[PDB]
């Protein structure tokens, strides 16, 4: 039941327009033959830009999972300590201060994990507690905040941090011109995010500013492991994405947000700030649709989607910051809502103050 | 937070060390390394291991895509088997579970195993998932420590950890090298589960395992190189350092001494040491740096013998071994582990 003190988003210095990404992408070896679907898909995404970790003309030559994953380890680390520092400074705090650190990626594999590495680089205390969260995916933005709270609930003098870093570009080695992967090449970008939360008691001493994390609720939809995730093989991390995903949302997401809110004597009309994860236009439309929501509401999410792409688990944090920035109106409540492999969902109840 | 159930689970197939080595030297290429493998395999002091697959099938397992595929299959079955076993020990149902945490380092699944487990068991659709990868063999002690950390913010809840390690299946990445040959002598397959319950819920449920009083993690400066996965095209390649033992000899005594002094205890107040069996040379270093007579470590020694090093799962087999030995009441106990990081986790237990 504890309170965010800092949010920060980092991203590769190379921003490319979507048309530039496409104009070039179609000219990639073995792709020109699928120009038509590529153009349409990259234009269907409502993504105007994307930071990439490498120069755009280097991906065509990135084809070994072994190479790309070493690039990941080198590259994820540095965006992370950049994102952590940004948040620690937002929170008027220092590395020594951190008692636990959760790490979220689904986009490369690292052992020892990112947190160990980011712990080495920032000089965090040797006895920092490490929670490297893998295989949660796009929902680890909301889920990562949850495990944070769950931790500070029973440790109110404490400082916990969540670093999300997803470098989708580097999964290229396993991208072939089939619909799922191509949907992938239309939406996903590279980015990092960090959140610094603190105890209620600790909150008053370092004057936290973010809202509080009041409650959470996971929701794991059954018989639906296939809806998304990775097929993992010698060629890297192969994006598995199903069309059935929007269907599941519309038929159950209303139910979830109703039971989570009710348990707080609340209706969907009290939440004065939504922070929703942008899986892509049809997903953002389905959720707007299911929850009977006017467009004012998900506006920061479409605008984040247009500006940085889909960043997996880092997006919601980027949007989280976007809305924090726009200071709602003191007392109001808010609702993170993320979804990812499972298939599953995550709602975080938030109060601003 | 207090332990309620511990249970270990094995694949049906067992094979003695000599039976494994005799076949292993056959495998292609491998016959021209027959000396060292025989040397290495004997000095692992491992007498038998449970391989998830039939022995003469590995030589054909050359693809990491195939291996990871089979991993996901055998890994859930085996983890359910474990969770079910610990859940029964506790006399609790899968539907009583509030949090599930998962330790694997040997296969990459997204969605995590814990999701695939949570479905196979019909755990509540709102159960909290905490997949962890890759903590390494530290992950049994470290996971028990996240449990405490969870339940301590929720005293009425039921949390579980399930660790599943299928090391034989990394095999598409082993080559004729000392460090991949080492791991070939050491690591076996298996799984284990721990159910812990929160304070306010412990009486109401008859919680019999040890209370958990605290843990201490210890990340060593500039030490990535010591333990980890070389990830790539052929799968997960073991990378293990000989410098290892000389990190232990260096900083272990200070790790535990520091932990214990926080509780104003001495090493002499611990009677039962719960130790990770990373093979003979590592276990000596541990007996040596903390001066524990051959008595204090005997359950791990035997475990490394019967079962092999099962990565993050062994320490939970030993924690179960020691508990069924059922320690003096109120006496006190120490879990100690080490994985990739390079790091150390210490868990102070109190028997009941």
């Amino acid at each position: 039941m504890s309170v965010i003190a800092g949010v920060f988003g980092a991203l590769p210095p190379h921003r490319y327009s979507q048309s530039e990404i496409t104009d070039s992408f179609v000219e990639f070896p073995g792709l020109k033959e699928h120009e038509e679907i590529i153009r349409r898909l990259h234009a269907a995404a409502k993504v105007n830009g994307r930071h990439l970790v490498l120069p755009l003309q280097q991906y065509p030559s990135l084809t070994d999972f072994g190479d790309a994953n070493e690039i990941f380890i080198e590259k994820a680390v540095d965006l992370g300590v950049e994102a952590l520092l940004g948040a620690l400074d937002d929170a008027n705090l220092r590395p020594s201060d951190i008692d636990m650190i959760a790490t979220a990626t689904v986009t490369g594999v690292a052992v020892p994990s990112l947190d160990a590495r980011i712990a080495g680089r920032l000089g965090l205390r040797p006895d920092v507690r490490r929670m490297p969260l893998f295989g949660l995916g796009c929902v680890a933005g909301a889920a990562g905040v949850a495990r944070l709270r769950d931790y500070l609930r029973g440790a109110p003098d404490d400082v916990a941090v969540l670093v999300s870093v997803e470098l989708c570009s580097l999964t290229y080695p396993a991208v072939k011109p089939t619909v799922s992967s191509l949907v992938g090449t239309a939406l996903f970008g590279d980015g990092a995010a960090a959140v610094v939360a603190v105890g209620d008691r600790r909150a008053e001493q370092v004057r936290a500013g973010g809202p509080d994390i009041l409650d959470s609720r996971s929701s794991l939809y059954p018989d639906s492991l296939h809806i998304m995730g990775w097929d993992v093989g010698s060629h890297g991390l192969r994006l598995r994405l199903s069309p059935d995903l929007t269907n599941l949302i519309e038929r159950y997401l209303a139910n979830d947000v109703t039971t989570f809110l009710d348990a707080h004597r609340l209706t969907k009309d009290d939440i004065g700030a939504w922070v929703s994860h942008p899986g892509g236009p049809k997903v953002i439309d389905a959720v707007a649709t299911s929850l009977a929501l006017p467009p004012e509401a998900l506006e920061l999410t479409w605008r984040s989607l247009g500006e940085i792409g889909n960043l997996s688990s880092a997006s919601i944090l980027h949007i989280l910051r976007d809305t924090i920035e726009k200071r709602p109106p003191s007392g109001s409540a808010g609702l993170m809502l993320a979804m990812g492999p499972g298939f599953c969902t995550e709602l975080v109840l938030l109060r601003w103050r």
